[PDB]
């Protein structure tokens, strides 16, 4: 019987939007501190006029009650306070793949407002007329991803995108983007903001001025003989204030400084495999069922699975991974 229509819904409902790109060379993420100026900052008290940012779960937020002996290396590594620490597991040598299952990289063609119909249709058609097997043609990706990209199935990704998907953007980013409003970044001080910024001859209070000033080296100050509570000095300024400073920046609410530095993080092409299309194709013979079965295994690599995991969060580092799986011959 007309079995195709089975294996479509089953590999669709299970792994539509589930991708395993494959870097040239394990290449992680090259440092400890993130600079994402551009995200709201949860401001005083966290009593925050934003929605939650996913990026706050790396905030390396400035407490102001510190042992006697704290320095900011003991919880946060090199990054600065008030920026961002990414930890250890976010930027491993040993990852050779990342493994996702999200929506939120399809380009133009796909879009929400649509029926859920039209865009299941569309995904598949625009999958299998863009693969050879289950690897994508390279016109599928990012050119940035892939020599030769088009974009026809992936958008770019976007400045704004680490503040609400920060796994994405630290395990695929071709390329580190600094966004920054801190004083020496870009050589720019308290005083030659009038200097190097042109359209600054010196309106919103936040014009012509940096976010974050360097107020003097960080330490500990105890005046009590109780030398569990202390008082913390940051090294640069507390952005609680000002929460919002570089996110206004960046939608160019005002003009002022603005520093932006590369450094290039993965070279050479991406490779990307599609799961759905691999489960379609292993299904004509191997069986549904066993297909269903050893991709859902695929997806738990890691003891969790990422097709359970939220629809901006679900991008996963893995280790060598073989695949295809095994298929079990029953
Ligand atoms: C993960 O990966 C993601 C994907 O890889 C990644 O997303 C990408 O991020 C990068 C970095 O954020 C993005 O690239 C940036 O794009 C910026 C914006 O580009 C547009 O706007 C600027 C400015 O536009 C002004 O001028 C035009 C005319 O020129 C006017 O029409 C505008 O209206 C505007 O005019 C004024 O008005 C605005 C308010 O209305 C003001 O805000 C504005 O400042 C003005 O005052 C244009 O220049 C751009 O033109 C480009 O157009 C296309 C591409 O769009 C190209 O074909 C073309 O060649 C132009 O590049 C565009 O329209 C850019 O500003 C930004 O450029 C800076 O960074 C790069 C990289 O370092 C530099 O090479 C570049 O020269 C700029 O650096 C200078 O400026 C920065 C600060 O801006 C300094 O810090 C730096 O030191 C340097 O200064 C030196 O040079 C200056 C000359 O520029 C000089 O003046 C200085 O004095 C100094 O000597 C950069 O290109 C990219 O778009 C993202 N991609 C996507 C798809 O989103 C993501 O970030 C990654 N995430 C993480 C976490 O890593
Ligand atoms: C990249 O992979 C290597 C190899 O898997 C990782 O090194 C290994 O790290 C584990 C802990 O994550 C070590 O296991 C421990 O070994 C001690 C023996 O000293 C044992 O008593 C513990 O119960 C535990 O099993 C393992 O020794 C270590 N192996 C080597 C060769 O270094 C490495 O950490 C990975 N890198 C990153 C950044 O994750
Ligand atoms: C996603 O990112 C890529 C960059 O890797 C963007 O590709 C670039 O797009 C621009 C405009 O579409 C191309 O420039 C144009 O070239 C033609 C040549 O005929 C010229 O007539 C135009 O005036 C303009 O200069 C550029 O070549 C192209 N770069 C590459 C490497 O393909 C792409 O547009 C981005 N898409 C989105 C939606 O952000
Ligand atoms: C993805 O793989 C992980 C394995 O890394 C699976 O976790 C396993 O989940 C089962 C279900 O509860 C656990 O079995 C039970 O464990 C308890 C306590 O250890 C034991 O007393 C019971 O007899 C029972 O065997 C199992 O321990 C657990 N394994 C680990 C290492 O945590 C997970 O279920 C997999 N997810 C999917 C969707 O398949
Ligand atoms: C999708 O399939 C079409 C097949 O129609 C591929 O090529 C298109 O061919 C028609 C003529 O039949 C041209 O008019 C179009 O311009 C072609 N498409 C493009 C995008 O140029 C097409 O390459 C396949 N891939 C995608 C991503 O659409
Ligand atoms: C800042 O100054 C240093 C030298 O002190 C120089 O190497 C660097 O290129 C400068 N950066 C900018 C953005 O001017």
């Amino acid at each position: 019987r007309d079995q195709e229509q089975y294996i479509h819904r089953k590999c669709y409902q299970e792994f539509a939007h589930c991708y395993l790109v494959k870097y040239k060379t394990p290449q992680p993420w090259p440092n400890e501190g993130l600079i994402a100026d551009q995200c709201p900052l949860p401001g005083l008290a966290d009593v925050s006029f934003y929605p939650y940012q996913a990026i706050w779960d790396y905030y390396a937020k400035i407490e102001n009650i510190r042992p006697a002996n704290w320095t900011s290396s003991k919880l946060y590594g090199k990054a600065r306070m008030g920026s961002y620490y990414i930890p250890k597991r976010l930027r491993n040598i040993n990852n050779t793949h990342i493994l996702f299952c999200s929506d939120v990289l399809y380009s133009k063609w796909y879009n929400l407002q649509n029926s859920i119909l039209q865009n299941e249709n569309e995904l598949t058609k625009r999958l299998s007329n863009l693969t050879i097997g289950n690897k994508l043609k390279n016109r599928a990706l990012p050119y940035e991803w892939a020599k030769g990209g088009l974009n026809r199935l992936f958008r770019n990704i976007s400045v704004l995108d680490v503040c609400s998907r920060p796994e994405m953007v630290l395990l695929l980013n071709k390329t580190y983007y600094t966004f920054s409003l801190w004083e020496g970044d870009c050589n720019i001080t308290r005083y030659n903001v009038n200097e190097t910024v042109p359209e600054c001859k010196d309106d919103h209070p936040y014009s012509c001025r940096l976010w974050r000033y360097r107020e003097g080296k960080e330490e500990v100050k105890c005046l009590t003989s109780d030398h569990t509570r202390c008082l913390y000095y940051p090294e640069y300024s507390n952005p609680e204030a000002l929460f919002d400073f570089g996110f206004l920046s960046y939608m160019r609410n005002f003009p002022g400084p603005q520093c932006i530095e590369s450094t290039s993080i993965r070279q050479q092409d991406y490779e990307v495999y599609s799961i759905y299309q691999e489960c379609k194709l292993a299904s004509k013979t191997y069986g549904i069922d066993s297909v269903l079965f050893s991709l859902k295994n695929f997806l738990n690599y890691t003891g969790k699975p990422v097709n359970e995991m939220p629809n901006a969060r679900a991008f996963v580092g893995l280790i060598d991974p073989k695949f295809p799986p095994t298929y079990p011959d029953d």
